[PDB]
C-alpha cells in the first residue's frame, strides 16, 4: 500500500527504484536486491535468507522470490523452474492490469525465464548466480577471525586418520574417506536408527564401532577411544525444513542433538599448546531460520559456508558447512565420473524430463513407457554419487530406504571437503 | 490405407517396421528413413529431398516431416522447431484415438522434440544429426569420379588470382578473397541488378570491372579479358525457392541463367594439357528439384557438397556447392569471431527470442521493449557476416535492401570455402 505508492513515486522519476526497498518498501536501504533492481532492507534480508529456498510439497517455492511474503502466488510453467511471484509484486512491477492479462496467458513463464529479461519498472541484474553466490560472502553480519591454518606435517610422518563421527546415518563421511584412499586408524560413529547402523555395518565391513544416542557420550568416553583427529557431524534436517508437513517446532529435537555436537567437539578438542592438526565440519541445511544460523555460527565460531551440489552432482543439495578443513571456500570443481544430468543417473530403458532433481503436478521425475514414475532406489542413489546398489543391505520397504537416502550427504561435495585431508594424513 | 494396414500387420508383430517404407507404404525398401524407424524407398527418397527443406511464409515447414506430403498438418509449439506432422501418419505411429487428444494438448511438442523421446509405434533414432550429414553423402545415385587435384605451387611463384564472377550480387566473393588477405590482380563481374552493382563499387572502391548481362558475354571477352584463376557463381534462389508465393515455373528464367554460368565456365577452363591451377565454384540452395539436381550435377560433371551455414553463422543457410576447390568436403570451423547465437548479432537494447533465424505470429523474431521488430537491416548484415554497416551506400529502401541482404552467399561459409586457396596464390 505504503511500497505501492513508492513504487508510484519512483515510476514518476521523482525516485529511483534503486533508492527503495522493492520488496516492502522500507527507507532503510543497505543492500541492493540480488536478483532485480532495487534496494533491500536488513529485516527483508533475514526474511530472503529464511525464505528463498523454502519449497512446497508441489516441488515449486514455498513464498514469493520478490518479497519472501506475498498473499497469492502465480507458478511457473517453464520447464524445472520452480519460482512464484505473487499477484501483489507483479501489480507494481509489471502493471496493474498485465498480472491479470498474464493469468489468461496458459504458456506463462515468470520473470527469471522470460525470453527478453528487461521490462518496464522490473529489470533483471547483469549478472545474478554471481550475485547469489556473493550474497553469502556479503553475510558479513556475524563478523569473525578465519579458521587457523596448521602447517602441513611431511608425507613421511603421516599417520591413518581418526574420526569421531555424530549423527553418522549410512557411514558417508568413511566411504568417502576410503573413496580418497586416506587410511582410517579408526571410525567411531553414534547413531540410533537400526537401518543405518545396518548400511553401515555392511558397506564398511565391521571396520566401524558403534556407540548408541549421542547423549549417553560422556567426556570420559571421547578420552579413553583415543585422540581423534576429524570430528564429523550433521543436525537432522527433517523437521528443520519446511519439506515436513508437521513442523510443531523449529529447535525442539534437531537444536538439542545440534548442541551435543557442540559438546563432544569440545571434548575433542585438543589443548592451547598441543598443536596437533585437528579438524571438524559440520553439517546443515540452508532453509533455516536466521537467529537459528546465528547461535550456531556463534557457538561454532567460524563463518558458515553454503555449497549447493548442482555444481558437481545432479541433485539440488545446497548444505551449510561449518568447520576448519583447508580450502572449505575453495570453488567445486566436478570430475567426469561425477554425472552432472539427470538421464545419465537413470536406468537403461528410462528417460528423464528434468535434467535435475531435488529432494528434501509433476512429483515424478521419470517418463518411461508413456507413464510417470518415480526414481528408483539404486538411481537416488547414482543421484548423490554414492557407489551403485549402496543401500541394498536388509530386509526394508522401499519408503524407509528411500527416507535413509535422502537424508544423506551429497558424496562429490564431501569429496571435495574432505580432499585436502590427503595433505594431512597417510595415504593406502 | 495400403500402409495403414501395413502398420497393422507391424504392430501384430507379423512384419517389422524396419521391413516396411514408413512414408508412403512401399515394399520397395532400399534406404532406412534416416529420423525415425523404417524403411525407405527411393521415390520417398526423391520426395524427400525435395520437400524436406521447404519452409511456408509462417516459418513452420511446408509438408509433413515424415511422409513429406500428408494432408493436413500439426505444427510444433516448441521455439524454435518448426516442424510439422501431418494426421494420417500420427494415426499410424501413434495411434488412432492419440492424434486427436494430443490436438486437445495445447503446449504440444512434436516426436523430434519430445522431452520422452520414445512412443510405442515411433521412436527416435539415435544419432539422427550424423545420420542426416550421412544422408546427402548417400546420394551417390550420381556416381561420379573425383575432381583433379593439382599439386601445390612454390610460395615464391604464386601470383595474384584472378576471378570470373558470374552473378556477383553484392560482391562477397570479392570481399572474402580480401577477407583471406589474397592478392587480387583483376575481378571481372557480370551484375545486372543497379543495387548491387553500386554496393560493390562503393564497398570494393572501384576496383571491380563490371560487365552487363552474362548472356551479353562471349568466349571471346572470355579470351581478351586475360587468362582466370577463379570462376565462382551462384543461380538466383527467388524463384527456384518455395518461399517466394509466385512459383509459375520452376526452371524457367533461373535455369537459363545457369547455363549461363555453364557456357562460361567452359569459355574460361584451360585446356587438356594446360596444367595451370584453375578453380570455379557454383551455389544453389537444398529445396530444388531432384532432376533439376540431377541435370546441374551432369553438366558440371561432379557431386555436390551440401553446407549449412548453421555451423558457422546465426542463420540456417543450407546450400549446395559443387567445385573442385581443395577441401569442399572437410568440416566447417566456426573461430571465435563468427557469433553462433542470434542475440550476439542483435544491437543493444534489443533481446532475441531465438538462437537462430532464417528467411528465405512469430514472424518478426525480435523482442524489444514489449514489441515485436524485425532483423534491422545492418544486424542482417551482421547474421551472415558481413562487415558492420556494408549496404548502407545508396539512398535505397528497406524492403529493397532487405531483399538486396537475404540472397547473399554465407561470408564464414565462403571464408571456409575460399580459405585453401591461400596455398595457391599471393597474399598481401
Ligand atoms: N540422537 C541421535 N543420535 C544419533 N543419530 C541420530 C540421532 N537422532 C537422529 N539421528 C540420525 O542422524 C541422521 C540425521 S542427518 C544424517 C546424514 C548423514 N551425514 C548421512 O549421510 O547419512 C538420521 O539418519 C537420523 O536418524
Ligand atoms: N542475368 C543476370 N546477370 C547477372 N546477375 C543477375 C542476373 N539475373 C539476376 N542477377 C542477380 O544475381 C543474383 C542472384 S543470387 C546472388 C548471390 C550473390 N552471390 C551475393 O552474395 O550477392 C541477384 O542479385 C540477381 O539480381
Ligand atoms: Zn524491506
Ligand atoms: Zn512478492
Ligand atoms: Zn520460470
Ligand atoms: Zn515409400
Ligand atoms: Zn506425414
Ligand atoms: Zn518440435
Amino acid at each position: 500500500r505504503t511500497r505501492e505508492r513508492l513504487v508510484y513515486e519512483v515510476r514518476q522519476k521523482c525516485r529511483n527504484i534503486e533508492d527503495i526497498c522493492i520488496s516492502c518498501g522500507s527507507l532503510n536501504v543497505t543492500l541492493e536486491h540480488p536478483l532485480f533492481v532495487g534496494g533491500m532492507c536488513q529485516n527483508c534480508k533475514n526474511c530472503f535468507l529464511e525464505c528463498a529456498y523454502q519449497y512446497d510439497d508441489d516441488g515449486y517455492q514455498s513464498y514469493c522470490t520478490i518479497c519472501c511474503g506475498g498473499r497469492e502466488v502465480l507458478m511457473c510453467g517453464n520447464n524445472n523452474c520452480c519460482r512464484c511471484f505473487c499477484v501483489e509484486c507483479v501489480d507494481l512491477l509489471v502493471g496493474p492490469g498485465a498480472a491479470q492479462a498474464a493469468i489468461k496467458e496458459d504458456p506463462w513463464n515468470c520473470y527469471m525465464c522470460g525470453h527478453k529479461g528487461t521490462y518496464g519498472l522490473l529489470r533483471r541484474r547483469e549478472d545474478w548466480p554471481s550475485r547469489l553466490q556473493m550474497f553469502f560472502a556479503n553475510n558479513h553480519d556475524q563478523e569473525f577471525d578465519p579458521p587457523k591454518v596448521y602447517p602441513p606435517v611431511p608425507a613421511e610422518k603421516r599417520k591413518p586418520i581418526r574420526v569421531l563421527s555424530l549423527f553418522d546415518g549410512i557411514a558417508t563421511g568413511l566411504l568417502v574417506l576410503k573413496d580418497l584412499g586416506i587410511q582410517v586408524d579408526r571410525y567411531i560413529a553414534s547413531e540410533v536408527c537400526e537401518d543405518s547402523i545396518t548400511v553401515g555395518m555392511v558397506r564398511h565391513q565391521g571396520k566401524i564401532m558403534y556407540v548408541g544416542d549421542v547423549r549417553s557420550v560422556t567426556q570420559k568416553h571421547i578420552q579413553e577411544w583415543g585422540p581423534f583427529d576429524l570430528v564429523i557431524g550433521g543436525s537432522p534436517c527433517n523437521d528443520l525444513s519446511i519439506v515436513n508437513p508437521a513442523r510443531k517446532g523449529l529447535y525442539e529435537g534437531t537444536g538439542r542433538l545440534f548442541f551435543e555436537f557442540y559438546r563432544l567437539l569440545h571434548d575433542a578438542r585438543p589443548k592451547e599448546g598441543d598443536d596437533r592438526p585437528f579438524f571438524w565440519l559440520f553439517e546443515n541445511v540452508v532453509a533455516m531460520g536466521v537467529s537459528d544460523k546465528r547461535d550456531i555460527s556463534r557457538f561454532l565460531e567460524s563463518n558458515p559456508v553454503m555449497i549447493d551440489a548442482k555444481e558437481v552432482s545432479a541433485a539440488h543439495r545446497a548444505r551449510y558447512f561449518w568447520g576448519n578443513l583447508p580450502g572449505m571456500n575453495r570453488p567445486l570443481a566436478s570430475t567426469v565420473n561425477d554425472k552432472l544430468e539427470l538421464q545419465e543417473c537413470l536406468e537403461h530403458g528410462r528417460i528423464a524430463k528434468f535434467s535435475k532433481v531435488r529432494t528434501i503436478d509433476q512429483h515424478f521425475p521419470v517418463f518411461m513407457n508413456e507413464k510417470e514414475d518415480i526414481l528408483w532406489c539404486t538411481e537416488m542413489e547414482r543421484v548423490f554419487g554414492f557407489p551403485v546398489h549402496y543401500t541394498d543391505v536388509s530386509n526394508m520397504s522401499r519408503l524407509a530406504r528411500q527416507r535413509l537416502l535422502g537424508r544423506s550427504w551429497s558424496v562429490p561435495v564431501i569429496r571435495h571437503l574432505f580432499a585436502p585431508l590427503k595433505e594431512y594424513f597417510a595415504c593406502v
